[PDB]
């Protein structure tokens, strides 16, 4: 309750002051409290606090609960990753201009899913069955006394939001992503992609989740190097790395950020950042 008072009492600077609109954003300089404030600012500027009548102290407690149920002892899959995933979702909605393509309920659900998609992760070396666990954690927090940020939704809105959240979190299973992306790229190829169709909307949301989840691969080189270190620490500690990164960028990332740019030209900086990182890793590969 110490940390709650300080957080509930604090003033929240603008999105601009907090840099959370930049695709190249980094959290290394930030304290836990500051990531909490950034998260509040994300809900606020996406109009979520207004439109769904969230009570300040409930939102605060909810963020603290989420943060608390990530394990600090895990090198990469921890609160900072979740936080960064949500900041990328925010950036893509705002600067990437995806916002206007989605409903308020969709946006509410993506933001929540982004923050919650890896809840209670124990590290890759301890083991969509895991994604079912992350969503289960998400739901438990959403239903805890004092943490009910969805209380202002009608029962109908509430069910629709949980479904989107669940799908969103399950979508972060890279196997599901590989399974489903074929259709997405194909649709883009033929310039047939259409957000008005429910099936394609849901598919887009899945792709968007993966794009944010992997967003570290798009960061300015000094930052990417740093995160790759965290990832390697988790993979191996809990010379072949540069070629691995290149394989990962080629196999998983490039096409995704390419498609995403086709959906919205303003998401280009993610693609651009990803390409530059490939250059850097490719060079080290030799
Ligand atoms: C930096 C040390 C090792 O990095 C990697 C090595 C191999 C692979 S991978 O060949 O695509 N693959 C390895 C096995 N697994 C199912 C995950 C995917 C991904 C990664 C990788 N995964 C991730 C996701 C955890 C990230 C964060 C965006 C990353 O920078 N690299
Ligand atoms: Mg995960
Ligand atoms: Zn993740």
């Amino acid at each position: 309750t110490r940390e709650l008072q300080s957080l509930a009492a604090a003033v929240v600077p603008s999105a601009q002051t907090l840099k959370i609109t930049d695709f190249s954003f980094s959290d290394f300089e930030l304290s836990d409290l500051e990531t909490a404030l950034c998260t509040i600012r994300m809900f606020t500027d996406l109009n979520l606090v207004q439109n769904f009548q969230m009570k300040h102290e409930v939102l605060c407690r909810w963020i603290l609960s989420v943060k608390k149920n990530y394990r600090k002892n895990v090198a990469y899959h921890n609160w900072r990753h979740a936080f960064n995933t949500a900041q990328c979702m925010f950036a893509a909605l705002k600067a990437g201009k995806i916002q206007n393509k989605l409903t308020d309920l969709e946006i509410l659900a993506l933001l929540i899913a982004a923050l919650s998609h890896d809840l209670d992760h124990r590290g890759v070396n301890n083991s969509s069955i895991m994604e079912h666990h992350h969503f289960d954690q998400c739901l438990m927090i959403l239903n805890s006394p004092g943490n009910q940020i969805l209380s202002g939704l009608s029962i109908e809105e509430y069910k629709t939001t949980l479904k989107i959240i669940k799908q969103a979190i399950l979508a972060t299973d890279l196997a599901l992503y590989i399974k489903r992306r074929g259709e997405f790229f194909e649709l883009i190829r033929k310039n047939q992609f259409n957000l008005e169709d429910p099936h394609q909307k849901e598919l887009f949301l899945a792709m968007l989740m993966t794009a944010c989840d992997l967003s570290a691969i798009t960061k300015p080189w000094p930052i990417q190097q740093r995160i790759a270190e965290l990832v390697a620490t988790e993979f191996f500690d809990q010379n072949k790395i540069p070629s691995m990164q290149v394989g990962f960028i080629d196999a998983i990332c490039l096409q995704l950020y390419e498609a995403l740019t086709h959906v919205s030209e303003d998401c280009f900086p993610l693609l651009d950042g990803c390409r530059k990182n490939r250059q850097k890793w490719q060079a080290l590969a030799e």
